[PDB]
């Protein structure tokens, strides 16, 4: 329905929200290992 | 069209899927830099 | 709105798209550790 399509985005913007902040992490912890 | 927005939000779920994915990959081999 | 639905997307699939080109960043970096 539309009503599924408007909480199907709103589920897919916070999942990427959510891989967004877990790259961020990522990346902190390969910075800490390229410069060790 | 409307059923193009569906088809198209259904490819991007799809691409996040396979990014979350690609991201756990990375996070294994970063862990056993991390720990080795 | 229905518009906003679709610029809603639009905005959602460019940053999976900027997400999948920093993982691609971060993979790098990471196999230039791997193989160091
Ligand atoms: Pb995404
Ligand atoms: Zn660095
Ligand atoms: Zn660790
Ligand atoms: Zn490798």
């Amino acid at each position: 329905e539309w009503e599924a399509l408007e909480k199907k985005l709103a589920a897919a913007e916070s999942k990427c929200q959510a891989l967004e902040k877990k790259l961020q992490a990522l990346e902190k912890k390969l910075e800490a290992l390229e410069h060790g």
